[PDB]
């Protein structure tokens, strides 16, 4: 019908007027939301400018979709168990300019942009930097133009919000869907089928799995805009449904139940987490596939298809792929697995054997019946693949096997993402050689070319343009705006460190994000705090080899110098740790009571005067980061060398005008390539020194016998100096320091204050540091997830991106 | 402040404008549905215009809403359990004058309105004749300007959809919310909690009801527009959802998730605790909204500002969790609190039976309830010393009147307490009204006869006459012009045209039209020839043995056998249309649907028969069907044993749509006979009186049997197997009832029954004089009209006025 190219998108939108974005604003108040301003709550507020910016959203979204279907460019799928989103509104005012528009249009209506700002949830969808980097590998794939989806599940209650209480951290429901969410449309026409339990019957055919328990998987679609360029994105998430029925007898209600909390709650081996897994797997590959179809010949998949695999988690995806393949699409085993091959990759991050996942074969036998088989059918025929390569040794085959052999049978999840995927990647630097190396040197040996190197990026949008508006206006002054779409370019700023203007600049901002956030700090905790001292920041999820015990040493020994001379002039600080501890982990439950006693101890110590604070950072979160980030002076990066794959925050800090105290591990050791060792505060063992020292075997006491201050803390902790109520309190943490320290705290803490007393020195001259941070941040070039996404566009997933502002929408 | 004066509904999309409208269409297909041309679907495209009309109706919401926050009026609620919506769609657009812009504005898009209309699902919010009286009110309460609630629960899955196999009765689930219901707003923010079970502390200032179960109930709010008049009211539906807890103690909390969660999944239809928990829920989140809405002070300015309408017992408990938010947590004496509940509720009965009315057993009531006994006691042993005081030495009249009834279990009727705490009790028609005070509620009336009182049902000329056969109105607007929409009593002046040629074409012309629009629908599902110049002859209830539609087989059958006898008589054919749901479990009601299917098997493939006969059974009969097959009957089945019907809202709808009725005297059909003039109309069989009277003397079916060799030959046919070939005995239970323990006296009625179809076949053999019977019908019809019915009761029960008056906006 001629007459349907009426129904358009293009006199829609129209432009973004301040008198357009008023219309829709009360048209989506009163229209969208069926409230009025005598009833409209904050809230209403929040949501009907939500609504009044999803619609210039949806606008370049139906544009980049049907771009998408005429140029049928090859897919990129990006299937992660988390999506660390964080807020969306401030984030795609700033990626599509409506920012001043908006902020105006609110203005003249009388409320306050920022109140409807700090109104927003954070996305219940994610946990730690695993959950960041595809938060930010997603801006990033959109601001370079590929056809990508991430794809994941969509949990209702997210993971926990942590409030302190008496010292002691507490879990409460994440409940961030209690109001719904502006940003999501369910797709109820997309609802897929999902399978569990049943048997497998071997008939002429080939192999039919049937008399299985379905599970309901229901899409919610989210757009992913790219900066200023109108591509617009998907974020597909699968939400579960059981099926509804009518039969002598019920029972059947827990059916209903443990097909629900699929979408429940995020972890943490149950039987659960396996069944996330496979719901997660089961729709986006059915999903996948029906995309392809609607261009049968599955020759091409591999050239319209890219699967990322983050982690182990979606791991079943091998399995699944090979068995619509093989048993529905009635393709021959080798056919297959050749599609399979060159469709997928895996991404590892992981630098112990330890944290690598496995399931127990009984398991999978009795949820997954028909993905035991393949996977066993995977396992004969690569081993043969070992064999004819190694002929002779034995050990090999089974140190390769999928299968493990124990006190009880298991499947390596590693071993299965590693045989299934043409390209296999660690994440920084040392982490890709220690995969080499050791974890998986057997697969390295069999296929040297399959094993590359990622190294990790944040996006310069939300951590810089958004979060540090300040720092990214004084540089755009010097350099212009295209350093945004191109961070490799603030190497520029290398030239204006003798410039003096700069220099006050650079200043000027940090200490004004220090006023800010001194400000947020006072307006909900009543917590005192000097905005002219060093901001000593360590926020990472609390573990015992992350090592802020190690921090809390240095605070103490700090506050003991304080107390033994209270004359010496010394660098003021306020110390500020955050970040939650997993439920179950008593140690990480300890390490917070400690840091919130300390800090009641040394806070309101009149000597101490405002000198030295120490502060817990309650519910630490991405909107949370946004602030604390670039307040900072000093960021610790303070794990065992060997511990961390590569790290995160650390190049947000980098990035925001902080100096590093860290070790050389992870990214760091790429960090301080960069900037230089010199503008760099490295100190302590190396992973060479750590391998020596596991080889004559760690004794904490003999530091213990040779240093007086360590000696004296401890003894402060044990005497009860810290909880005057309960003495023995702390006696654990003190165990643990002391007789099974597998992280060794004492080791790195003679030359960690050094270092800190480097730190202080130069602090002391406004100048030289600032110029030192300039020297960071122009140097912060190669940690952007840029360009981290260019190179697994051109070296894995073979596709060009491209920085070219689609037309659209109103053309 | 002056900045936020511009935050406003003002100039919103305010129009009536092709242009406007499809520049709305299009923002909505888009923007709040994230498709477009190339991926819509026709069940899109719809959403799209559903939007689109949803703009402009929640524009005069807005503005009802704000205008009823001032004038501050005596506020209407009424509880149902059912509410039989229907289709929203161009119920809408007709009540906002959208309709000829919408048809346009859809049309220049390539696209065809009355496709879009069929997407829509059938609201899964009600069952029959008393979910459909809840709806025909709402409409009627907001056409004449009332400030009127509706309050019920949303089911998820409604009550079956009906799916015919092998001709028996099978039922599907009914997800009319699988793609979402753009009629409704989610108010999460409102959310109520509803408790369950605990128990009962005394303590010295008052009583406590603690240690409960708590179900959370979520409000959703669907607008109710008046006709032209832009008052667009609320039907407010609790949703019941299940606290969030996140641990040692074990999870029988995931029965109370589900157990919680069913309250709301499913209507009805054992005795369930569920159904009980049903009615409280309801009750209990709703006295909540008023008691809120009353505060947004004393409680003297109560029964003069909220009116509560009882529909049937099924909110009962409102009179004793009235009393517990009044005495419990407001503090007002027993005596302050009584007066303002009984001055407060007004209750409706539609049953004519002793043992239809409601009795929850007490053990029952004392688990899940507890505080809820004590008061209903409380309010027994009360209003039995003004009986024992107003009648001395009557020791026999206590036990009779007690709320509390003394069964093989102790049993408290919920009836007496609806007679106990209310000032008036209405009844549905005039007959039925009358039988409460004579035999059922005797006693209650020689004690308040101010009390009882009657309101005949109507039902609402715009989905009933304007909507669903627009050719009938525009041909009577056409004489008398539209203002009998909203005042039906105007059709009076059809009886001038009684005689005039034009008009009386007219009439046949539209009814023939709706027959061919009707017959083509048909012969697509049921592919079966459909002789659009037959009799079309409908019966559309509920199927159960006292509805009788096994008098309308029987009569379908001797037809067929003189056929069969005589193959070159002149017959007048028809098609026979049998249509309603059947309750699950109820067996005799099952074997009925599977004998009209059965005789269709046969009957629609005789080759004897031609298209002189033909038997379809009506499957999923709901209330968008009803608007199809009622604008095309020539004759209504309104068969019911005389004495079993209180009222019969259906009888209305064809009367109103140029139906003849064949109609034993009972329930409406009294008030419409009287109306209409008696030989206006087909009424045949035995009166209540005449009942009576074979009780009397016993009901024998064999001398019955024995008198008439027709009705003998039928039954030798079921019982030899005729109808059933291969299952010669399956009708063996139906054979059994109609002999031995047939309790409705199918036989006794039937000679008077078939004597009486001659006539309808005698009379539509003339069709001059069959269509002006039919304007007679019509025209003496306005008294049916649901806008007339919410006027006696705003007037004799509620005590606001009706205003016939606009409302702007903006």
């Amino acid at each position: 019908q001629e007459k349907r190219k009426q129904i358009s998108v293009r006199g829609l939108a129209g432009v973004e007027n301040v008198t357009e974005l008023k219309k829709n604003f009360n048209r989506h108040l009163h229209f969208t939301l069926v409230k009025d301003r005598n009833v409209a709550t904050p809230r209403d507020y929040y949501f009907a400018l939500a609504h009044t910016v999803r619609d210039h959203l949806v606008g370049r979204w139906i544009r980049t979709q049907q771009h998408y279907y005429e140029k049928d460019p090859k897919r990129i799928y990006y299937l992660s168990l988390e999506f660390y989103m964080g807020r969306t509104l401030q984030n795609t005012m700033v990626n599509l300019a409506l920012e001043n528009a908006c902020d105006e249009a609110t203005y003249q209506l009388g409320l306050d942009m920022e109140e409807l700002e700090e109104i927003e949830e954070d996305a219940g969808l994610g946990n730690g930097g695993l959950g960041r980097l595809a938060a930010c590998f997603l801006d990033s794939m959109a601001t370079l133009g590929l056809a990508a989806y991430g794809y994941g599940i969509r949990y209702e209650f997210g993971i926990f919000n942590q409030k302190i209480c008496g010292g002691w951290q507490m879990e409460e429901a994440d409940d961030w869907l209690r109001y719904g969410n502006p940003w999501e449309k369910a797709r109820p026409e997309f609802t897929l089928p999902v399978h569990f339990y049943g048997r497998v019957e071997h008939t002429s055919q080939g192999a039919k799995w049937v008399d299985t328990q379905v599970v309901l998987a229901m899409p919610y679609d989210t757009p992913v805009p790219g900066y200023r360029n109108n591509v617009v994105n998907t974020m597909r998430l699968w939400s579960a449904k059981a099926p509804n029925d009518f039969g002598g007898y019920i029972q059947a209600v827990l059916d209903r139940n443990l097909a629900e909390n699929i979408s429940r709650v995020l972890y943490p081996g149950k039987e659960l987490r396996l069944k996330q897994e496979y719901f997660v797997v089961a729709a986006t590959l059915q999903d996948i596939i029906r995309r392809f179809k609607s261009s049968t010949n599955f020759d091409a998949f591999p050239d319209k298809v890219a699967i990322q695999l983050n982690d182990t988690h979606p791991s079943l995806a091998i399995p699944e792929l090979m068995r619509v393949l093989v048993d529905l699409e009635r393709l021959d085993w080798d056919k297959a697995w050749e599609v399979t091959v060159k469709t997928c990759a895996y991404t590892n991050h992981t630098v112990l054997p330890e944290a690598l996942e496995r399931w127990p074969v009984h398991l999978l036998e009795t949820l997954l019946p028909r993905h035991l088989q393949i996977i066993y059918e995977i396992n004969q025929r690569f081993l043969n693949r070992v064999a004819a390569a190694f002929p002779g040794d034995v050990d090999r085959l089974r140190r390769m096997s999928l299968v493990e052999e124990g006190a009880v049978k298991r499947i390596n999840m590693a071993h299965l993402c590693i045989a299934g995927s043409h390209a296999v990647n660690g994440v920084a630097r040392i982490h890709s050689e220690i995969l080499k190396k050791t974890i998986f040197k057997d697969f390295y040996e069999l296929e040297p070319h399959k094993f590359q190197n990622k190294t990790n990026g944040i996006t310069p949008r939300r951590w810089l343009v958004l979060c540090n508006p300040g720092l990214a206006e004084i540089i755009a002054e010097r350099i212009g705006e295209e350093y945004i779409s191109d961070l490799d370019q603030l190497r520029k700023l290398l030239s204006y460190v003798d410039d003096e203007a700069f220099i006050r600049d650079v200043a000027k901002v940090k200490q004004e994000n220090k006023l800010k956030f001194a400000a947020y700090l006072e307006r909900e905790y009543k917590v005192h705090i000097n905005p002219n001292s060093l901001f000593d920041v360590q926020v990472k999820r609390i573990h015992e080899y992350k090592r802020q015990l190690l921090n809390c040493l240095h605070v103490i020994t700090l506050y003991n110098r304080i107390k033994k001379e209270p004359n010496k002039f010394v660098v003021p600080r306020t110390v500020m740790i955050g970040g939650k501890a997993a439920p179950g982990y008593h140690m990480a439950k300890m390490i917070i009571k400690l840091i919130t006693a300390i800090g009641d101890v040394v806070n309101h110590d009149p000597v101490v005067g405002d000198r030295l604070r120490v502060i817990f950072l309650e519910n630490y979160r991405v909107s949370l980061a946004e602030k604390v980030i670039p307040a900072a002076d000093l960021s610790e990066q303070i794990s065992t060398a060997g511990t961390e794959a590569s790290g995160t925050g650390n190049m947000k800090f980098m990035l925001n005008g902080a100096l590093t105290i860290g070790t050389m591990d992870g990214a760091n050791v790429e960090m301080a390539e960069e900037a230089g060792e010199e503008n760099f505060f490295i100190f302590g063992m190396r992973v060479e020194d750590v391998d020596r020292l596991d080889q004559r075997g760690y004794n904490a006491q003999e530091y213990y016998d040779r240093i007086p201050e360590l000696r004296q803390i401890i003894e402060q902790l044990s005497s009860g100096f810290f909880s005057p109520k309960q003495p023995d309190l702390f006696k654990d943490i003190v165990n643990m320091l002391m007789h099974h320290d597998r992280f060794k705290v004492f080791a790195d803490y003679e030359e960690y204050v050094k270092c800190q007393e480097r730190v202080s020195a130069l602090y002391k001259n406004p100048r030289e540091w600032t110029r030192m941070v300039i020297r960071n941040i122009a140097t912060s070039g190669k940690f952007s997830s840029d360009r981290t996404i260019a190179q697994y566009a051109r070296e894995i997933w073979g596709v060009e991106p491209s920085r070219q502002r689609l037309p659209a929408p109103d053309e």
